[PDB]
């Protein structure tokens, strides 16, 4: 059975959108928060109706479609796909992604009736890539340097977010915050990573240790 | 079946994280809350992922590592482990801990399917704990 | 009205393609006639430096979403 | 002469393209090298827009033809 | 036996297309009048050439072969194409559609030979669609 | 046998390292020319003395041996290395590769004698990794810009060296290599790349690109 | 057995292309000279690594792996190949071209031992013409 | 009294040490809370030299005399 | 003499740090004799700023070319 | 029966180590002196907070702690230590050694009870290369 979202939770987040901005964290966070429970196509179309003004609703369109298009590359990649199932009749086409299939065009129960769980998280989670893309979009790492005053959690905050909501690919991101924060961080914790007696090789490991061993001031 | 958490709840505790810090006795409190029930790997790394910043992510997914590790040091050192079974063939391996493991990967519905009560109840005092060492490294 | 809506000489792109797509999707066309009103009124309205950003595009481009891509990225900051 | 034809400042590209491929096939170049002649000729004359248009192509154009269809869509308008 | 096309005929439709222009639809019925009867490819090629200039003859030329290569497409996807055969050996390539195949190169008598009837009326459906693009693009 | 270098090659590329320095690209070249020949580890020892400085060898021969040990580890890692053989009696010691093994010791003829194939081009490998190392220490890609007047293949070439000499993983280097040639390269050049039709996924198919499409002045 | 080229040889010819250039006939001619016994794969690529810069040498990559796969579909067009053998169990994989075949990467030694002459000369000729294509692409 | 003990700007840290340790070990605290005092007391007082100097440890110093060697390896020579 | 090595007041460390080397490998000492040496001498010579930053390194330095790397890499700039 | 250090001796000790110092080699001798007879944990550990200052003396109980370990890593590495019995159930744990097992703690009489004098000797040995490590690095 489905059921809608709250019309004032929809509320405070397009004002949220419309404080804030696409692109703050406190932003992408009360997207998180209502983008927790699978939602059905019905239901993400008009939170993005609602929350985007016209020109990012084309661009959320665009970019939604696009990474949808992804995952069913991936799916016809792999007949394991969560969305998938073992014989051929269970092959998802983009038309039961985008909620366009027969049986779901325009109402939401019979949508939430065939669609799976698998279906369904897959297209929350193109969603919210989406919304990523179009709000790095709408308004660079190797320019970030601690600031003189900035304390270290704020820049690795600030790095750590540029370096992923850029077009670097998946598997490049730990090595360039780790060697971003060897080479920026102004040389006081560049010498304390320097004479590190461990091999730090994680930017976790490299912010606890900085953490750690600060000099309090 | 696996039940999201409330996003408006979340989105509260964001808030509470936001204005109070990580430390305060009202945010161990609310975490403590919100982590009554026992949570699948998905929920608890999307509800970090969520409530806290980038670099305390970080930290957090090391120092929950590193709890999950003890904790099946523990079960290797006793096969009576509420999340181990009796034969060898159920040893709980740390992809199954970290949903990483086959039939979990990005799927909460079969993550809950092939997950143990102890299992889950292991993950979730693992991540406590985790929250609770990032909370007093951050600040 | 969508047909009397014009880029005006100090309005940035992004507005300008906000108030035409709302006054397009809020009118009486059939929905499948909207993107290429909207494609082919972002190419004739929307004053003549974009005009001839858009017109010298090396790709093609067939989707609203597209062009506001393209016009994002190369247009002329001020 | 098909080594001395440019595209006049004011001259449209249909009608440079037309002088120069009459000038080329009516000269005392051997068949088959017509087609590379007419395109090193539109790459380097065709005043330096359509150069610059020509020469940041995405796609390769191995034509005439293409060359011709791909500068009248991504021309200036005006 | 092929017979050629009047050059009275040529040269008043050339003359039709200097004065109205490609899009005319009084030209595209003079066109249409000149493509009734299926024509050789030496024939149309020697027509477009006359009626047409230098430019638009090069995108004539890329028209016609676009539009006969999803001709030769649309017939490997049907064998009961009233330019194919029953049989493998009967397959059209565009070698034999273009007039480069062996036998025909140069030749119009030796093309009408070859060809059949149902090559002739693809290959010239194929350029009248493409003369459609060439002026629909011209102006 | 044993054949020494030409004392005359020596001298001229000892009079390269003092003119240019230790990280030129005329340098790593010409060391790279002498470097051609598997060399014993007398020879290599005894150029790198006549070359370079007494402080820079003593880093390298610090490098070398680091290297060196790596090179040992990967070699009881897998019993199939080039330098080992099939049996337990094969196995190569550090001993036998930085030529103290017994009846090496300062004795060419019998290191010739005694070496395999294998144990010396892994020897000059890490030899010249090791002295990449040391050239790289002795005197940042992050800050390197295409200037106003400078051609893209100088700017590639910068940026390649910088980025290959430099602290991070062999395997971010790529990726690194393209998000800069596409945030760094002057605007002109950052649209030539953005507006691609096809999708670059490699230094070189971006090179070439570039190279094809640039605005020839 | 495998013999290296002379570092006086490679240093003159790196010295000749830094100051003539990669085009210039002179410096084609030296690249003809030092390229005429066939090469392995392990020479011509040192070689390549030192004569040429950063962007040249991943251009020159670039080019030698799509000409030895054009070679590649011409030995499976073709099973008299002198890289090939007459059996299905000599057909050269592009492995064993780039020199990344089991037992020979990174070795010279084992690499001349299971080489073919006919692979050395395909690798060599591909290897020239993919210089020849980055020097007239670079400039 | 031993929260009172601070590092005098000319004194040396071993007399510091001596000095600390007896005031501790001479008090009314439990034996089994002497070691963290003491350790806390030479990262809090040990004025901010030695006090960067501790924080500054590539190792985990959790005994006062490791501490006490750490320091005396690495400090100021003055 | 090795013994009378010291670094000059306006030297640079590279350069002492060379002719160091070069004294006591070309000197009288055993082979298993000049590591040892060669440290002790970098920490007792190389004029007090220097001492003092040798002296205050968080990890142990056993090599004279981990020596020379630490020495180099948090040297005063001037 | 244990018989207790007598404190002249121990006050001149005391002296002696506070004129001459650690290192000096008649403090060695002394301290070798009052090594005679194999000394129970008891024994050298008052010794030692008589004679030593509060840092010198933490020094050295991490000295001796290491050492101590040195030796039941050997012991366990050689079940014929004179410490050790041929048994499993006479194998000697650190706090055996260290006076810390049970019986033994605070009792100096229970101590040289249940001690062995192996155990007795292994225990002033390590001691005394404690104390000469704790001098060498105290000055």
């Amino acid at each position: 059975a489905w059921t809608p979202l709250e019309p004032k939770l929809i509320t405070r987040l397009a004002d949220t959108v419309r404080t804030k901005g696409l692109r703050s964290p406190i932003t992408m966070a009360e997207v998180e928060a209502l983008m927790s429970s699978p939602l059905l196509p019905h239901d993400v179309t008009n939170l993005m109706r609602v929350i985007l003004g016209p020109a990012p609703y084309a661009l959320w369109m665009d970019a939604w479609g696009v990474q949808l298009q992804t995952v069913i590359a991936a799916a016809t990649r792999d007949p394991r796909h969560p969305a998938n199932g073992q014989g051929r009749g269970e092959r998802t086409n983009l038309n039961r992604l985008k909620g366009l299939a027969d049986g779901m065009v325009g109402n939401p129960q019979g949508q939430a009736a065939l669609l799976r769980p698998g279906e369904l998280v897959a297209i929350t989670a193109s969603a919210l890539q989406a919304f990523r893309e179009v709000a790095r979009l709408a308004e660079p790492w190797a320019d970030i340097m601690q600031g003189p005053s900035e304390s270290f959690v704020d820049f690795a905050n600030r790095l750590i977010k540029a370096v992923e909501g850029s077009d670097l690919p998946p598997s490049a991101r730990a090595p360039v915050i780790i060697d971003c924060f060897r080479q920026k961080s102004q040389p006081d914790i560049q010498q304390l990573i320097r004479t590190a007696p461990s091999t730090l090789t994680t930017p976790g490991e490299i912010i606890k240790y900085v953490l750690d061993r600060q000099k309090t001031a």
